[PDB]
C-alpha cells in the first residue's frame, strides 16, 4: 500500500582537507551522490554513495548516477518496507554495482524506520545508541614523524590509530611497525594498515622480522595471496577490500584467512547485506570495523547504526569519513566525533535530514 | 523505554486427532508497560523427538523470566543474545519468548511479520500432507486422498531395519504419483549409512530423502554416495550446525523449525543463509496450535519462490483449537499468513484456562 | 611514439528480431597520431544478465577517457593494467578499449588478428543455434529447422522450478536428434542444487550442462553428485574465477565472452590456460553486431580445434545491421574471420549517427 513515488538524485563536490599526489592525478575531491526516495504517503527516504575516487574499489560517481537511471523505472511503484524484497529486485534488474545498490537500501531503510518510529540502531537488534570509538589516521613517514602524529592524535582523544604503511622497501616498513607499536602510549591500540601494497613474499618477510602481533589490515590485493600469508606469520589478519559479497566471507571463513573483517555498506551493496555479514561475523567471532568507504556524515551515519548495534566483544573502533572533508552539506546532523566517540541518532529512521537547498540543483529526477 | 512488564506461562493439554496421545505446548504471554501484548507458543513433538520437552520449557522460561522483565522487546538480537547468556542452549525455551517479542514489534511497526521478514505480499504457501507408513498401497491410497483434499506436494514416512520393504515402498510411490505433484521420503533418522546407501542405490527414485541418518557426519557419507537430493532436519540445532552442512556439502535443502533453533531472529539467519548457498527450504513448526503454524508461515511466505517448498501445519493433527478461526488455516492446500501488525492471532485467556505461571515487577518498599 | 589521440563514443538502439526488445550497443572509435584508427563494440544483453549496461558502459568510458589518452595503443598489457589501476571491475566497459587497441596493432603489425592470437588459418568456426524454450516437440520442431539451415550444434534454454517438464524436455531432445549433431543445454543458473541433482541423475542423457546454477560453488556441488560434462560461464569474471574452478574440478568446459572477461588479453590468457588443463570452450560474445561477434571469431579460430567448439553469432539476433556485408557471417553454420590486418572491420559514422561523446586532447595555453 505504500508506494515509491519518485527518486531524486543529486550530485556533491567535496573537497579533502589533505590534497594528495598520485604517481598516475592530483587527488582532490569526492565525487558524492545523494537520493532522496519519495512515497506516496509523504514518508521520504535519504541515502549517499560515495566511492573514495574511481581507482579504490569496483565503483565510480558516473557510474553510481548512471546505474540509479537504469534501476529507476524498476523501483518505482515499490513498497519501500519490503527490504529484502527491494534488494532482490535491484539484484534481478543490475546484477553487480554494489556502490549503486547502497543508497537505494540505506534510504529505503530511513522510510522503514520513520514508519516503525525506530531508529535504524534499534531496527538492527542493538539495546542502545551505543558511543562507538573512533579511529585516527596516521599517514606514512618516519618512525618519529608517524610517532608524532599518533601522540598529536591521542591528545585530540583517539584511542585507536590506523597506522598507513607499505611500498616494497622492507627495511623501511619493520623500522616503522617495531618504533609504533613499542612506543604507543598506554591502553591504545594501532592496525597497520598496508592497503594492498604487499606481494606474499614482501609480507612474509617484513612481518617474519617484526615482534610486533598488532594487527595487519588486508596485506595483499586477493583473498587467495591473504590467506597464504596468514598460514605463515604470527599477526592477526583483517580483510577489507577484497569482499565484494556474502560468498567472499564465507570463503574467507572456511580457509581461516582472517579474525577480523572491514564491513562497508558502499562495498557490499547496502545495510540488508551489511547486515547479514554482520550477523554471521558474531557467529563465527570476527572482530569488525564497521564504517563506510567515504563521503559526508550522512553515510557515516548509517554505517554507525550498525556499528552501535554490533555486541561488545565484535566491535571495533569506526572511522567517520566526514572528519577528511573541508566542506560539510549537513551542519550540526549526524554522528559527529566528541572525544574519540561517536553516538547514533535516537530518531526514527536514520535521523539526519539533508536540506536540499544546500545540495544543488538535482543532477536527475524519476517518477511514474 | 518500551518495557517487559509481566510473563505469563499457560499449559495446554492438546489431543492428537490420530492416537503417545496428546501434546504438551506451552503458550506464552509478554505484556508491556504501554499496553501493547505479544503471544508465542512452544510446542515440543512429545519428549522423545527433539532436545525439546514440556517441563522443562516452563522451567526454562521460570529461569529466564528475571532477565526478560525490563528488557525492551523491539531490540530482539539484545533479547537473544542476554537468553543465551543466561541460559546456553534449549532453543525450545527460546522459541516462545523470540516469537511474542517479534509479535510486539509488528504492533509496535504497524507491519504484519512477512513484511518485517522481507516479503513483497502475503504469499499463500503450498502446504504438503503427511503419509504415515504402511504397505505400497495403504500409502498410496492415503496419497489419493491427500490429492483429493488438494495438497500436491507429500512427506511418505518410511524407515526400517529391513531394506527390501522400504524399497518396494519407495518405488511404488514414486511411479504412482499423480502428474504435477512431489514426494518427499521422511525416514526420520532410522537408517543406518549401511542401509541408506543400500536402498537409494537400488531404486529408480530421485526424490528428496530427509534426514536419513542420525547425525550430520553419517548423513555427509550417504549423500558423497547416493544419487538423491538430501533435506536435513533433526541434527540441526544451531547456525553453526548448518555452516558445517555447508562445507561438508552434506546436503541441498534444510528444513526450518523456531522450536529447533530458538525462534524467528535465529530461524531468518538461516533462512538468508540458504538463500545464499542455493538451498530449498521447508519452512515449519515442529508441532502445536496454528499459533507456531503462523509464525513460521510468516517466515515462509517472505522467502524467495526458488527457494521455498511445502510447509506442514500442525494443527491440522490436532483434535482440539484453543484458537478457532485465527491464524494461518489449510485452503486447499494453500496457506495465507495473515496482514494485520504482529503475528495477527490473538488468544483469548479464557479459552485456554488458568496461568500455570506468572513473572512481575515488584516495588522496593513492599513488605509481606 | 605512437599515441591515443582521440575516443570517440557512439550509442546504437540496435531492434531484436525476436521480442525486452532492443539492445543498447556502444561503438568506440580510438584515433592516433598517425592516423591508425581502431574500432571496439560493447554490447550487454540486457542490464539484466550480467553486471553490466548500457549508460554505465558509457560511464566507464568517461572515468577512464583522460587516462587512455596518450598512451600507446600497442603496449596492450600496459593498456590493461592502466584501466585495471583507473577502474577496478567493469569488464564491460573495458572490452571495447581493448578491442580498438587489437584492431590498431593488427593495422600496425600488418597482420590480422587470428595470427596475432597465434593461429594458422582463417579457420572456419562452427556456429551454434539457440532453442527457445517450449514443449519437447516444439524444440524439437525448431531443431529440424536450425538442421535444415546448417547448424550442427544446438543451445536449448531449459530450466525452471519444476523438475518433470525438464526431464520430458532433455530425454526427448537427446534422443531426438539428427545424426552427428550435438546438443548443449543451456538452463542459465535457473535452477537450485537440489533441482539440479533430480533432473540430471533422472536422465539417461549425458550432453553438457550449461551453468546449471547461480554460482560456482553450487556448480561444483552438482558436479560431484552427476554424470554430464559441466560447462561455466556466467559465474567467471576474471582469471582467479577461473583458476578457483580448475582447482575446485567444477567443470571440463568454460565459455569464454570478451565482454564478461574484460577483453581480448584478458580472454586470450584465459583460451590459454583452457588449453593448458584441457578445458573445451565456447568463444563468442554477449551481444551485439558482427563488430564484436568477429573479435571473438578471431579467438575462437586461432583455438586448437580439440578445445574448441561452436561459437554463437549475436548479430544473427539483431533486425538491423550498422555494417553491412563485413565481418563474420554464417555459411552454411560455418564463419571464418577475416584476413585483412586488423580487426578487418570498419564502421562507417554515417551509419551509426551523431556521437554521443568525444575526448580529445587539449593546448596548454588554450583559453576559452
Amino acid at each position: 500500500s505504500l508506494r515509491i513515488t519518485r527518486l531524486t538524485v543529486f550530485h556533491l563536490d567535496l573537497p579533502l582537507a589533505k590534497p594528495y599526489w598520485l604517481s598516475g592525478l592530483k587527488f582532490d575531491r569526492l565525487d558524492s551522490t545523494y537520493l532522496r526516495i519519495d512515497t506516496d504517503e509523504g514518508v521520504t527516504g535519504w541515502g549517499e554513495g560515495c566511492p573514495w575516487g574511481h581507482s579504490y574499489l569496483p565503483a565510480h560517481g558516473p557510474g553510481l548516477r548512471a546505474g540509479i537511471a537504469t534501476l529507476a523505472p524498476h523501483l518505482l511503484g515499490l513498497d519501500p518496507r519490503s527490504l529484502d524484497h527491494v534488494n532482490r529486485v535491484m539484484d534481478l534488474q543490475l546484477p553487480g554495482h554494489s556502490y549503486v545498490k547502497s543508497p537505494i537500501d540505506m534510504a529505503c531503510w530511513d522510510i522503514l524506520g520513520q514508519v516503525a518510529g525506530l531508529p535504524l540502531w534499534q531496527l538492527l537488534g542493538g539495546e542502545a545508541a551505543t558511543p562507538v570509538p573512533i579511529n585516527s589516521s596516521i599517514s606514512t613517514g618516519t618512525p618519529d614523524q608517524m610517532l608524532g602524529l599518533i601522540a598529536e592524535a591521542a591528545a585530540q582523544g583517539y584511542r585507536t590509530h590506523s597506522a598507513k604503511i607499505g611500498g616494497s622497501d622492507p627495511a623501511q616498513d619493520i623500522a616503522r611497525i617495531e618504533a609504533i607499536s613499542a612506543g604507543l602510549p598506554d591502553g591504545h591500540r594501532v592496525t597497520f594498515d598496508v592497503n594492498r601494497a604487499w606481494t606474499p613474499a614482501i609480507a612474509v618477510e617484513v612481518l617474519n622480522s617484526v615482534r610486533a602481533r598488532d594487527w595487519i589490515e588486508q596485506p595483499c590485493q586477493t583473498l587467495d595471496q591473504c590467506a597464504h600469508v596468514a598460514r605463515r606469520v604470527a599477526n592477526p589478519i583483517m580483510l577489507d577490500e577484497c569482499l565484494h559479497e556474502f560468498s567472499d566471507h564465507l570463503a574467507a571463513w572456511s580457509r581461516g584467512a582472517c579474525e577480523g573483517v572491514k564491513i562497508k555498506p558502499n562495498r557490499v551493496g547496502g545495510l540488508t547485506r551489511a547486515r547479514q555479514i554482520r550477523d554471521f561475523g558474531v557467529s563465527v567471532g570476527w572482530q569488525m570495523h564497521i564504517e563506510d568507504v567515504g563521503g559526508t556524515a550522512l553515510a557515516d551515519t548509517a554505517a554507525l547504526h550498525l556499528a552501535a548495534s554490533t555486541p561488545e566483544a565484535n566491535r571495533l573502533a569506526s572511522w567517520l569519513g566526514h572528519a577528511h572533508l573541508a566542506d560539510d552539506p549537513i551542519p550540526g546532523q549526524g554522528a559527529r566525533n566528541r572525544d574519540g566517540l561517536a553516538t547514533p541518532p535516537s530518531a526514527p529512521g536514520l535521523g539526519v535530514i539533508p536540506d536540499p537547498e544546500a545540495l544543488g540543483r538535482p543532477v536527475a529526477s524519476y517518477d511514474e
